[PDB]
């Protein structure tokens, strides 16, 4: 996988995409009109897609009885409906962000997000041949915004449509930097124009995140070595130890 500074270094620039700092945001939360009601946390876990659930679920089986314990049957209706509805969530947007500090909240995010994104972001590589750091965080980063659901948007579907693109993967024998940037160009096309049209205006403002992310393969920074800085128009100036 990554390496615990690479690790870091690839979650500093999800975090610069998600929220404009390099500062995970564990207390985040905002409606964005994109069909998932409300979009929260380090992952943007949200209520429509079924995450924001199961950081709940995750959060009151270590802490019984929480603040947020009583959104359960509503988050579970909301992800069996992959409902945008956030109108029976009076309160959540709150508490969530009360628990922005919070050891335990912030553990159970640590979790889900492991098991959703970090844990298949790196499988997903490892059957792709990937052998770069910088892959492997366009991965990370790639699943957390996509999912790694069954649907034309998502991770594993773009992973296969840059395999088509490049005549293969990786671990076939196409160049690795040569298949990241076919990967970049997919997911690009992707943001610009998306399967769900519910999230076709969000993701179009993104893809500004493709070019951060081509920029350090421009440099050839494939490690992932630090200091990195991001250069971008539309987030601004970073540095990422
Ligand atoms: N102009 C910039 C702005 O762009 C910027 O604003 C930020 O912009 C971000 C990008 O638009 C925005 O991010 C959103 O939030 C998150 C990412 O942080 C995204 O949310 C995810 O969306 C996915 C796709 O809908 C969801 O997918 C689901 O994933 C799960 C888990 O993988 C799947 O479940 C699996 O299913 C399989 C098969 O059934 C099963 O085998 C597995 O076991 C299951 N685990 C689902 O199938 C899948 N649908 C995902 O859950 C969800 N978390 C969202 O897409 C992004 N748009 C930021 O929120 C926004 N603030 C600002 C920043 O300051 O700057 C401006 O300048």
């Amino acid at each position: 996988g990554l390496n615990k500074d690479q690790k870091r270094r690839a979650e500093q620039l999800t975090s610069i995409f998600a929220n404009g700092t390099t500062e995970i945001q564990y207390g985040y939360v905002e409606r964005l009109d994109d069909g998932r009601g409300y979009t929260c946390g380090r992952a943007g876990f949200t209520t429509a897609t079924g995450d924001a659930l199961e950081v709940v679920e995750v959060y009151t089986k270590a802490v019984p009885n929480n603040k947020l314990k009583k959104y359960l049957p509503e988050l579970r209706r909301l992800a069996k409906e992959e409902s945008d509805d956030t109108s029976n969530l009076k309160g959540f947007a709150s508490a969530w962000k009360s628990l922005a500090n919070d050891k335990e909240f912030r553990a159970a995010q640590d979790k889900v997000n492991d098991h959703l994104y970090y844990q298949p972001a790196m499988k997903r590589s490892d059957n792709a041949g990937l052998k770069t750091a910088l892959a492997r965080a366009v991965m990370y980063d790639t699943v957390i915004q996509h999912g790694d659901g069954d649907d034309p948007d998502s991770f594993y579907a773009l992973i296969k449509r840059t395999n088509k693109k490049a005549g293969g993967s990786p671990k076939d024998g196409i160049d690795e930097k040569k298949w990241l940037n076919k990967f970049l160009d997919v997911r690009y096309d992707d943001l610009m124009n998306p399967a769900n049209h519910d999230t076709r205006d969000e993701w179009r403002e993104s893809v500004a995140r493709v070019d951060v992310l081509r920029s350090i393969a421009k440099e050839n920074n494939y490690n992932l070595n630090g200091p990195i800085h991001v250069r971008s128009n539309e987030y601004g100036n970073f540095v990422i130890k």
